[PDB]
Protein backbone atom coordinates (compact mmCIF):
# COMPACT_ATOMS: atom_id res chain seq x y z
CA UNK A 1 0.00 0.00 0.00
CA UNK A 2 0.85 3.46 0.05
CA UNK A 3 0.83 6.70 2.42
CA UNK A 4 -0.19 10.43 1.51
CA UNK A 5 -1.67 13.39 3.98
CA UNK A 6 -5.25 14.63 2.66
CA UNK A 7 -7.59 17.46 4.71
CA UNK A 8 -10.88 16.54 6.08
CA UNK A 9 -13.16 19.27 7.19
CA UNK A 10 -13.83 19.03 11.03
CA UNK A 11 -16.70 21.25 12.69
CA UNK A 12 -16.15 21.98 16.37
CA UNK A 13 -19.03 23.00 18.32
CA UNK A 14 -19.69 23.79 22.17
CA UNK A 15 -23.00 24.84 24.03
CA UNK A 16 -24.11 25.10 27.95
CA UNK A 17 -27.89 25.22 27.13
CA UNK A 18 -28.70 25.98 31.01
CA UNK A 19 -30.71 22.91 31.85
CA UNK A 20 -33.23 23.32 29.02
CA UNK A 21 -34.76 21.54 26.55
CA UNK A 22 -34.16 22.33 22.88
CA UNK A 23 -36.66 24.71 21.37
CA UNK A 24 -34.70 25.64 18.27
CA UNK A 25 -33.92 24.26 15.19
CA UNK A 26 -29.95 23.45 15.63
CA UNK A 27 -29.16 24.07 11.51
CA UNK A 28 -27.98 28.17 12.35
CA UNK A 29 -25.21 26.81 14.87
CA UNK A 30 -24.42 23.39 13.22
CA UNK A 31 -24.86 23.73 8.83
CA UNK A 32 -24.93 27.52 8.46
CA UNK A 33 -24.11 28.18 5.07
CA UNK A 34 -20.98 25.99 5.37
CA UNK A 35 -20.60 23.24 3.28
CA UNK A 36 -20.91 20.04 4.45
CA UNK A 37 -18.05 18.74 7.23
CA UNK A 38 -16.63 15.33 7.19
CA UNK A 39 -16.74 15.35 10.90
CA UNK A 40 -18.75 16.77 13.25
CA UNK A 41 -17.60 17.36 16.88
CA UNK A 42 -20.73 18.49 19.30
CA UNK A 43 -20.35 19.31 23.03
CA UNK A 44 -22.52 20.31 24.91
CA UNK A 45 -22.72 21.71 29.14
CA UNK A 46 -25.32 21.87 31.99
CA UNK A 47 -27.99 19.61 30.13
CA UNK A 48 -29.68 18.78 32.86
CA UNK A 49 -29.54 20.64 35.93
CA UNK A 50 -31.58 18.51 38.41
CA UNK A 51 -30.39 16.68 41.44
CA UNK A 52 -31.47 13.61 39.93
CA UNK A 53 -29.49 13.78 36.57
CA UNK A 54 -26.39 15.19 39.47
CA UNK A 55 -26.82 11.70 41.10
CA UNK A 56 -25.84 9.98 38.02
CA UNK A 57 -29.16 9.33 36.52
CA UNK A 58 -30.65 8.55 33.39
CA UNK A 59 -32.00 11.72 31.53
CA UNK A 60 -34.71 12.72 28.95
CA UNK A 61 -31.96 15.40 27.75
CA UNK A 62 -29.29 13.34 26.26
CA UNK A 63 -32.29 12.22 23.21
CA UNK A 64 -33.68 15.65 23.28
CA UNK A 65 -30.33 17.32 22.34
CA UNK A 66 -29.07 14.55 20.20
CA UNK A 67 -32.40 14.26 18.15
CA UNK A 68 -31.66 18.28 17.94
CA UNK A 69 -27.81 17.94 16.56
CA UNK A 70 -28.73 14.92 14.45
CA UNK A 71 -31.75 17.05 12.62
CA UNK A 72 -29.28 20.15 12.92
CA UNK A 73 -26.52 18.56 10.64
CA UNK A 74 -26.06 19.69 6.85
CA UNK A 75 -28.65 18.27 4.98
CA UNK A 76 -26.47 17.47 2.10
CA UNK A 77 -25.10 14.48 3.27
CA UNK A 78 -26.09 11.40 5.40
CA UNK A 79 -23.58 11.25 8.88
CA UNK A 80 -22.79 8.28 11.14
CA UNK A 81 -23.17 8.20 14.97
CA UNK A 82 -20.04 7.12 16.34
CA UNK A 83 -19.77 8.17 19.53
CA UNK A 84 -21.57 9.90 22.54
CA UNK A 85 -20.45 10.09 25.89
CA UNK A 86 -22.08 12.61 29.37
CA UNK A 87 -21.12 13.06 32.50
CA UNK A 88 -24.23 14.41 34.11
CA UNK A 89 -25.06 17.44 31.87
CA UNK A 90 -21.37 17.32 29.82
CA UNK A 91 -22.35 15.35 26.51
CA UNK A 92 -19.82 15.15 23.68
CA UNK A 93 -21.05 13.54 20.15
CA UNK A 94 -19.12 12.13 17.43
CA UNK A 95 -20.64 11.72 13.68
CA UNK A 96 -18.89 11.39 10.63
CA UNK A 97 -19.97 11.16 6.97
CA UNK A 98 -21.01 7.56 6.34
CA UNK A 99 -18.25 7.41 3.49
CA UNK A 100 -15.80 7.71 6.23
CA UNK A 101 -17.62 5.01 8.47
CA UNK A 102 -14.71 1.91 7.54
CA UNK A 103 -11.90 4.07 8.04
CA UNK A 104 -12.56 4.89 12.01
CA UNK A 105 -11.51 2.85 14.76
CA UNK A 106 -10.17 2.59 18.40
CA UNK A 107 -13.04 4.56 19.58
CA UNK A 108 -12.94 5.00 23.22
CA UNK A 109 -14.86 7.88 25.78
CA UNK A 110 -13.93 8.46 29.42
CA UNK A 111 -15.44 11.16 31.98
CA UNK A 112 -13.63 12.91 35.02
CA UNK A 113 -15.73 14.98 37.53
CA UNK A 114 -13.98 17.59 39.01
CA UNK A 115 -16.96 19.44 40.71
CA UNK A 116 -18.55 18.99 44.65
CA UNK A 117 -15.92 17.76 46.17
CA UNK A 118 -13.35 17.51 43.51
CA UNK A 119 -14.80 14.69 42.03
CA UNK A 120 -18.76 15.24 41.15
CA UNK A 121 -20.16 15.96 38.00
CA UNK A 122 -21.13 19.32 37.98
CA UNK A 123 -18.04 20.10 36.54
CA UNK A 124 -15.80 18.27 34.68
CA UNK A 125 -14.84 16.63 31.00
CA UNK A 126 -15.57 13.95 28.89
CA UNK A 127 -13.70 13.09 25.74
CA UNK A 128 -13.56 10.95 22.39
CA UNK A 129 -10.63 10.05 21.39
CA UNK A 130 -10.11 7.67 17.95
CA UNK A 131 -8.29 6.77 15.03
CA UNK A 132 -9.30 7.70 11.51
CA UNK A 133 -7.28 6.78 8.90
CA UNK A 134 -3.77 6.56 10.62
CA UNK A 135 -4.30 9.92 12.40
CA UNK A 136 -4.77 9.61 16.51
CA UNK A 137 -7.40 12.11 17.41
CA UNK A 138 -8.94 13.33 20.93
CA UNK A 139 -11.49 15.48 21.29
CA UNK A 140 -12.32 17.11 25.01
CA UNK A 141 -15.06 18.72 26.11
CA UNK A 142 -14.67 20.34 29.54
CA UNK A 143 -17.20 23.05 31.79
CA UNK A 144 -14.83 24.59 34.65
CA UNK A 145 -15.42 25.98 37.53
CA UNK A 146 -18.10 29.16 37.32
CA UNK A 147 -16.94 33.02 38.63
CA UNK A 148 -14.68 35.01 38.06
CA UNK A 149 -12.26 34.67 41.45
CA UNK A 150 -11.87 31.06 40.65
CA UNK A 151 -9.50 31.15 37.94
CA UNK A 152 -7.12 29.25 40.14
CA UNK A 153 -9.62 26.13 40.56
CA UNK A 154 -10.31 26.05 36.56
CA UNK A 155 -6.61 25.69 36.28
CA UNK A 156 -6.85 22.62 38.79
CA UNK A 157 -9.54 21.16 36.99
CA UNK A 158 -8.13 21.71 34.05
CA UNK A 159 -4.89 19.52 35.50
CA UNK A 160 -7.22 16.93 37.11
CA UNK A 161 -8.65 15.89 33.46
CA UNK A 162 -5.59 16.19 32.01
CA UNK A 163 -4.52 13.70 34.80
CA UNK A 164 -7.60 11.59 35.19
CA UNK A 165 -8.59 11.26 32.04
CA UNK A 166 -7.41 7.30 30.80
CA UNK A 167 -8.56 5.73 27.99
CA UNK A 168 -7.96 1.88 26.88
CA UNK A 169 -4.90 0.61 25.51
CA UNK A 170 -5.11 -2.27 22.90
CA UNK A 171 -1.46 -3.43 23.75
CA UNK A 172 -1.52 -4.14 27.93
CA UNK A 173 2.06 -3.64 28.50
CA UNK A 174 2.50 0.16 27.17
CA UNK A 175 0.84 3.06 29.23
CA UNK A 176 -2.37 4.06 28.84
CA UNK A 177 -3.52 6.78 26.46
CA UNK A 178 -3.93 10.21 27.96
CA UNK A 179 -5.29 13.44 26.19
CA UNK A 180 -1.47 14.30 25.18
CA UNK A 181 -0.86 11.52 23.48
CA UNK A 182 -2.72 11.97 20.33
CA UNK A 183 -1.83 13.72 16.64
CA UNK A 184 -4.65 16.21 17.12
CA UNK A 185 -6.58 17.31 20.17
CA UNK A 186 -9.46 19.96 20.12
CA UNK A 187 -10.25 20.79 23.24
CA UNK A 188 -13.78 22.75 23.78
CA UNK A 189 -16.41 23.54 26.15
CA UNK A 190 -17.32 25.99 28.91
CA UNK A 191 -13.99 26.87 30.02
CA UNK A 192 -15.14 29.77 32.02
CA UNK A 193 -12.61 31.91 32.22
CA UNK A 194 -13.90 35.59 32.87
CA UNK A 195 -12.90 38.82 32.26
CA UNK A 196 -10.14 39.89 34.97
CA UNK A 197 -10.19 43.82 37.01
CA UNK A 198 -12.42 45.82 35.15
CA UNK A 199 -15.58 46.42 36.34
CA UNK A 200 -19.27 45.41 35.01
CA UNK A 201 -20.49 48.63 33.43
CA UNK A 202 -16.73 49.01 32.03
CA UNK A 203 -16.75 45.50 30.22
CA UNK A 204 -20.30 46.28 28.32
CA UNK A 205 -19.33 49.43 27.27
CA UNK A 206 -16.16 48.46 25.76
CA UNK A 207 -18.20 45.72 24.11
CA UNK A 208 -20.72 47.83 22.75
CA UNK A 209 -17.73 49.69 21.08
CA UNK A 210 -16.57 46.27 19.75
CA UNK A 211 -13.19 46.97 21.10
CA UNK A 212 -12.45 43.59 21.37
CA UNK A 213 -8.57 44.12 21.45
CA UNK A 214 -8.40 45.99 24.91
CA UNK A 215 -11.03 43.42 26.09
CA UNK A 216 -9.41 39.98 25.39
CA UNK A 217 -6.23 42.08 27.00
CA UNK A 218 -7.95 40.92 30.45
CA UNK A 219 -9.31 37.63 29.48
CA UNK A 220 -8.67 35.22 31.97
CA UNK A 221 -7.78 32.25 29.75
CA UNK A 222 -5.36 34.56 28.35
CA UNK A 223 -3.71 35.52 31.54
CA UNK A 224 -3.24 32.14 32.64
CA UNK A 225 -2.04 30.75 29.06
CA UNK A 226 0.70 33.39 28.83
CA UNK A 227 1.39 31.98 32.73
CA UNK A 228 1.96 28.73 31.10
CA UNK A 229 -0.22 27.71 34.04
CA UNK A 230 -2.84 26.06 31.88
CA UNK A 231 -3.21 24.32 27.71
CA UNK A 232 0.40 24.54 27.08
CA UNK A 233 0.96 24.46 23.36
CA UNK A 234 -2.79 25.06 22.95
CA UNK A 235 -4.09 27.86 20.18
CA UNK A 236 -7.29 29.76 19.15
CA UNK A 237 -8.18 31.97 16.97
CA UNK A 238 -9.04 35.59 17.43
CA UNK A 239 -12.58 36.12 18.92
CA UNK A 240 -14.31 38.53 16.54
CA UNK A 241 -17.57 37.52 17.87
CA UNK A 242 -18.72 39.12 21.00
CA UNK A 243 -18.85 37.56 24.35
CA UNK A 244 -21.25 34.36 25.17
CA UNK A 245 -22.02 34.98 28.26
CA UNK A 246 -24.64 36.08 30.33
CA UNK A 247 -27.97 36.76 29.08
CA UNK A 248 -31.47 36.99 29.40
CA UNK A 249 -33.49 33.80 28.60
CA UNK A 250 -35.02 34.20 25.26
CA UNK A 251 -33.01 37.64 24.28
CA UNK A 252 -29.74 39.17 23.36
CA UNK A 253 -30.25 41.18 26.25
CA UNK A 254 -27.11 40.93 29.17
CA UNK A 255 -28.58 39.37 32.78
CA UNK A 256 -30.65 41.48 33.96
CA UNK A 257 -31.08 39.36 37.41
CA UNK A 258 -29.92 40.66 40.98
CA UNK A 259 -27.01 38.87 40.35
CA UNK A 260 -26.24 40.76 37.37
CA UNK A 261 -23.46 39.01 35.96
CA UNK A 262 -20.53 40.73 34.06
CA UNK A 263 -20.09 39.01 30.60
CA UNK A 264 -17.22 36.62 29.92
CA UNK A 265 -15.95 34.53 26.98
CA UNK A 266 -16.81 31.32 28.96
CA UNK A 267 -17.32 29.05 25.99
CA UNK A 268 -13.78 29.00 23.38
CA UNK A 269 -12.86 26.36 20.63
CA UNK A 270 -8.83 25.40 21.60
CA UNK A 271 -6.51 22.86 19.57
CA UNK A 272 -2.97 20.98 19.23
CA UNK A 273 -1.48 18.79 16.31
CA UNK A 274 0.27 19.32 13.38
CA UNK A 275 -1.74 20.07 9.98
CA UNK A 276 -4.24 21.93 11.52
CA UNK A 277 -6.19 24.81 10.06
CA UNK A 278 -8.86 26.92 11.18
CA UNK A 279 -11.28 28.56 8.71
CA UNK A 280 -13.93 30.03 11.09
CA UNK A 281 -14.55 30.95 14.69
CA UNK A 282 -17.84 32.00 15.19
CA UNK A 283 -20.90 32.45 17.68
CA UNK A 284 -24.50 32.58 16.92
CA UNK A 285 -26.68 35.16 18.20
CA UNK A 286 -29.98 34.01 16.85
CA UNK A 287 -30.35 31.28 19.35
CA UNK A 288 -31.89 32.42 22.29
CA UNK A 289 -33.00 29.59 24.12
CA UNK A 290 -30.20 29.36 26.52
CA UNK A 291 -28.27 32.00 28.60
CA UNK A 292 -24.83 31.42 26.72
CA UNK A 293 -24.95 31.51 22.88
CA UNK A 294 -23.12 28.62 21.15
CA UNK A 295 -20.07 28.70 19.22
CA UNK A 296 -18.67 26.59 16.23
CA UNK A 297 -15.52 26.89 14.27
CA UNK A 298 -14.37 24.34 11.28
CA UNK A 299 -10.74 23.16 10.61
CA UNK A 300 -9.33 21.54 7.70
CA UNK A 301 -7.23 18.96 9.08
CA UNK A 302 -4.63 16.94 7.16
CA UNK A 303 -4.93 13.03 8.15
CA UNK A 304 -2.64 10.64 6.92
CA UNK A 305 -4.28 8.16 4.55
CA UNK A 306 -2.90 5.31 3.64
CA UNK A 307 -4.65 3.38 0.64
CA UNK A 308 -4.41 0.37 -2.64
CA UNK A 309 -2.43 1.82 -5.66
CA UNK A 310 -4.86 1.38 -9.08
CA UNK A 311 -3.29 -0.45 -11.70
CA UNK A 312 -0.26 1.48 -12.37
CA UNK A 313 2.84 -0.03 -14.67
O1 LIG B 1 -1.36 -0.79 -2.98
P1 LIG B 1 -1.57 -2.26 -2.68
O2 LIG B 1 -0.70 -2.81 -1.57
O3 LIG B 1 -3.00 -2.74 -2.56
O4 LIG B 1 -1.02 -3.01 -4.00
C1 LIG B 1 -1.52 -2.83 -5.27
C2 LIG B 1 -2.80 -3.27 -5.63
C3 LIG B 1 -3.31 -3.10 -6.93
C4 LIG B 1 -4.69 -3.58 -7.29
C5 LIG B 1 -5.21 -4.72 -6.66
C6 LIG B 1 -6.48 -5.20 -6.98
O5 LIG B 1 -7.07 -6.29 -6.41
P2 LIG B 1 -6.37 -7.66 -5.92
O6 LIG B 1 -4.88 -7.48 -6.09
O7 LIG B 1 -6.96 -8.75 -6.78
O8 LIG B 1 -6.90 -7.68 -4.51
C7 LIG B 1 -7.30 -4.47 -7.98
O9 LIG B 1 -8.55 -4.91 -8.33
P3 LIG B 1 -8.69 -5.91 -9.60
O10 LIG B 1 -8.03 -7.24 -9.30
O11 LIG B 1 -10.19 -6.02 -9.68
O12 LIG B 1 -8.02 -5.15 -10.73
C8 LIG B 1 -6.75 -3.28 -8.61
O13 LIG B 1 -7.52 -2.65 -9.56
P4 LIG B 1 -8.04 -1.13 -9.54
O14 LIG B 1 -7.03 -0.33 -10.33
O15 LIG B 1 -8.14 -0.80 -8.07
O16 LIG B 1 -9.38 -1.24 -10.22
C9 LIG B 1 -5.46 -2.87 -8.25
C10 LIG B 1 -2.53 -2.50 -7.91
C11 LIG B 1 -1.25 -2.03 -7.65
O17 LIG B 1 -0.50 -1.45 -8.65
P5 LIG B 1 0.21 -2.36 -9.79
O18 LIG B 1 -0.90 -3.22 -10.36
O19 LIG B 1 0.79 -1.29 -10.68
O20 LIG B 1 1.26 -3.22 -9.13
C12 LIG B 1 -0.67 -2.20 -6.30
O21 LIG B 1 0.58 -1.72 -6.01
P6 LIG B 1 1.94 -2.57 -5.98
O22 LIG B 1 2.63 -2.14 -7.25
O23 LIG B 1 2.62 -2.01 -4.75
O24 LIG B 1 1.51 -4.02 -5.85
CL1 LIG C 1 -22.63 5.66 21.85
Amino acid sequence: MYTYIQNFRFFAGTYNVNGQSPKECLRLWLSNGIQAPDVYCVGFQELDLSKEAFFFHDTPKEEEWFKAVSEGLHPDAKYAKVKLIRLVGIMLLLYVKQEHAAYISEVEAETVGTGIMGRMGNKGGVAIRFQFHNTSICVVNSHLAAHIEEYERRNQDYKDICSRMQFCQPDPSLPPLTISNHDVILWLGDLNYRIEELDVEKVKKLIEEKDFQMLYAYDQLKIQVAAKTVFEGFTEGELTFQPTYKYDTGSDDWDTSEKCRAPAWCDRILWKGKNITQLSYQSHMALKTSDHKPVSSVFDIGVRVVAHHHHHH
